[PDB]
């Protein structure tokens, strides 16, 4: 009978969650081991371990059979088990799984071990993506020398991964099918928990595009200012190379060149961090600083004694992109960093450190339950901080602001620099999982592969290649990510709730209130706010033990995605914007790209 068989499935259930908790342990060890020192040994014993987990699955999910568990009267029970019958990837028959994990390596090593020849020296043939490729982008204003290195980038991390690509959809499509979702896209999508959910982005990001627009133009006048008309159109796409980022997805090593009032001060404090001596060492004790501020928990020993936060001295291949690991213990959590000293690498670590916070907040629940609300919530914890540290009124407290006068102009400025990161970001973060999702759900011909992604990229963030591409090129996977089959959804999500969460702490902090001009939403400091930290604790604690809504009711009383928080943010720069626009006849939209043939 129900009553004793639920009984025996709560005894069930404790068990096997500590079981999984080991076996995953086991299992993030073969996977940190390899991201940090990629060679065909540590791929194999990644490989191998993940296969003889997925196996073990197989007989969990085959066990949940044994029990009523739809006839329970605990909703808690009866939510841990539907999570032990998502197998994903293990559902694959053996020989298919071990086929797609030896695609995945193949695909995240390729990415990992791009190097190019020096621009300047066709000699020197070892410059990697992070840091050598990414400085030049960062930093060189000469455009030919700027398509030399995207061009060679993404002919290297792009299109030589074509069939493995290629395969890696034909795998994913049969596991999602074999959990009976309809794709890999459906599958994604189970994560949110919400029969609406794409709808509901669809209509955030309606709203929040015509800001878009406006910024889009604006940056577009400024780089035909820059770089003259024959480099840049009034009324096409702008040429992506320009916008200092590989992917453009972030303007904001632009800003010195578009920022709305150039003789009022733009804040940049790299060069302050360098004078002053800060190392990556001092940063994640910076970042560790804040958390503690606000009452939240202190990075273990383990974290100090086995992160990697430099990239390392010897020749050996490895993953640079920054990554965060909780390897289901109690205190073990790490982060792989290529630490720099810049501003953008200062909110890096912070967001690194963010995902940490909360593998320690959520590390008492059953395993089940040791992971994000949603997986938006975990890419949001971070930057919360990160848009409390690059306020003026936080950068003048470490010091690393000086002689600043924070006047209208200066607040544009400000405003302008965080909308070149998070508004122009909306639209690529979009486009990445829009994209895979039309390959996943076999709305794309193969043959029309390569011209799908930038067709996106033009029709949402108006950007194009800086030559012409063709089916002959393949070009997502020059994106970590995609290479890396990392679902993208999460940081759209993120970076419109994390203005709900950043509001609802600036105002529990008593730093916001808009009714009053001393206290903006885009000068909040959160920094030592024991109020912001309880209602983190109160969130983060419940890991997924919670439909998401319930989560973000714990945090401030709501229960449904909003962008009116990131639109509050930025209406400042709205008025000023839309009216600095008409006042320069600046031209807004863009005519189709030419920029991939069929
Ligand atoms: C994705 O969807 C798939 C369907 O599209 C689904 O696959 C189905 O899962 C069913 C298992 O739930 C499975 O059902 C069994 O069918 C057996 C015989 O089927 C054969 O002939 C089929 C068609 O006629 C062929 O297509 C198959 O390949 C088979 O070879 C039945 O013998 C079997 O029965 C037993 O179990 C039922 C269920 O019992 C439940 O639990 C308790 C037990 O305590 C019951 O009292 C309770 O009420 C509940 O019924 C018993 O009632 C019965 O007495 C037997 O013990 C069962 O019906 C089905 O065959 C299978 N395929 C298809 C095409 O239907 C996948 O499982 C889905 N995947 C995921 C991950 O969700
Ligand atoms: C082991 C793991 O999945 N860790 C996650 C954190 C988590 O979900 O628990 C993580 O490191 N996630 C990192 C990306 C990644 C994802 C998957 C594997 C390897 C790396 P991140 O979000 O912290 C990296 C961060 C710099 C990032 O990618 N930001 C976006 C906006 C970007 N495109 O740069
Ligand atoms: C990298 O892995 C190899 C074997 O795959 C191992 O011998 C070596 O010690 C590792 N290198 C470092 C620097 O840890
Ligand atoms: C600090 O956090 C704990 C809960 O983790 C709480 O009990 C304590 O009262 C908090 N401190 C402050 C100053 O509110
Ligand atoms: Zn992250």
């Amino acid at each position: 009978a129900l009553v004793k068989e639920e009984i025996q499935a709560k005894e069930y259930l404790e068990n096997l969650n500590k079981e999984l908790a080991k076996r995953t342990n086991v299992e993030t060890e073969a996977a940190w081991a390899y991201g940090s020192n990629i060679t065909d040994e540590n791929e194999k014993k990644k490989n191998e371990i993940s296969a003889e987990l997925a196996k073990f699955m197989k007989e969990v999910a085959s066990d949940t059979t044994k029990f009523q568990w739809r006839s329970y009267q605990s909703e808690d029970l009866k939510r841990q088990f539907k999570a032990l019958t998502k197998l994903g990837y293990a559902a694959l028959p053996e020989d298919d799984y071990a086929e797609l994990l030896d695609t995945l390596s193949a695909m995240e090593s390729n990415f990992a071990k791009v190097k190019v020849c020096d621009y300047k020296d066709s000699t020197k043939c070892d410059l990697a993506l992070d840091p050598e490729i990414e400085e030049v982008i960062s930093k060189s204003r000469d455009h030919e020398e700027l398509a030399y290195y995207w061009r060679e980038f993404y002919d290297k991390a792009g299109t030589a991964v074509r069939s493995q690509f290629e395969r890696y959809v034909e795998l994913n499509t049969k596991a999602a099918k074999l959990n009976n979702f309809t794709s890999g896209a459906e599958a994604w999508l189970d994560e949110y928990e919400d029969d609406t959910f794409e709808q509901q982005l669809e209509d955030i990001f309606a709203d929040i595009r015509p800001l878009y627009q406006q910024i889009h133009g604006y940056v577009r006048f400024r780089l035909r200012k820059h770089y003259g008309d024959a480099v840049v159109s009034e009324t096409g796409p702008i040429p992506m190379h320009l916008l200092g980022n590989m992917w453009a997805q972030q303007w904001s090593e632009i800003a010195d060149i578009v920022s709305p009032f150039p003789e009022k001060p733009l804040v940049d404090v790299s060069a302050e961090m360098e004078k002053q001596g800060y190392t990556p060492l001092k940063m994640f004790q910076m970042g560790d600083d804040f958390f503690t501020s606000m009452n939240l928990t202190k990075l273990p020993q383990d974290f100090w004694d086995k992160s990697i936060i430099e990239k390392p001295t010897d020749g050996r291949d490895l993953v640079c992109h920054a990554s965060a690991w909780d390897f289901y213990l109690t205190d073990d959590v790490r982060i792989k960093q290529c630490t720099r000293v810049t501003q953008d690498q200062l909110f890096t670590v912070h967001h690194e450190l963010g995902h940490i916070q909360y593998f320690l907040q959520y590390q008492h629940q059953p395993f089940v339950y040791r992971t994000g609300a949603n997986p938006g919530f975990h890419e949001a914890v971070g930057d919360v901080l990160s848009l409390s540290v690059s306020t003026p009124k936080h950068l003048e407290k470490i010091g690393l602001l000086k002689d600043y006068v924070r006047d209208d102009e200066a607040r544009i400025n400000q405003l302008f620099l965080t909308a070149l990161d998070k508004i122009v970001f909306l639209p690529f973060a979009f486009t990445m999982d829009k994209y895979r999702w039309s390959l996943f759900r076999g709305e794309v011909d193969k043959a029309n592969w390569n011209c799908a992604f930038w067709k996106l990229r033009d029709e949402y963030s108006g950007i194009e290649p800086p030559v012409v591409r063709s089916e002959k090129d393949f070009d997502a996977p020059a994106k970590y990510h995609i290479s890396a089959d990392v679902e993208y959804l999460r940081y759209l999500v993120s970076f419109i709730i994390q203005f709900q969460f950043y509001k609802s702490a600036c105002i529990k902090a008593g730093q916001y209130d808009p009714d009053n001009v001393e206290l903006p939403l885009d000068n909040c400091d959160i920094y030592g706010s024991a109020a912001a930290g309880a209602a983190f604790h109160n969130m983060l604690s419940m890991g997924a033990s919670k439909p998401w809504p319930d989560a973000l009711e714990a945090f401030n009383g709501e229960r449904i995605m909003s962008g009116k928080a990131i639109a509050e943010y930025f209406e400042p720069l709205r008025v000023w914007l839309e009216a600095e626009n008409i006042k320069n006849n600046v031209h807004i939209g863009w005519t189709t790209s030419n920029k991939c043939v069929s």
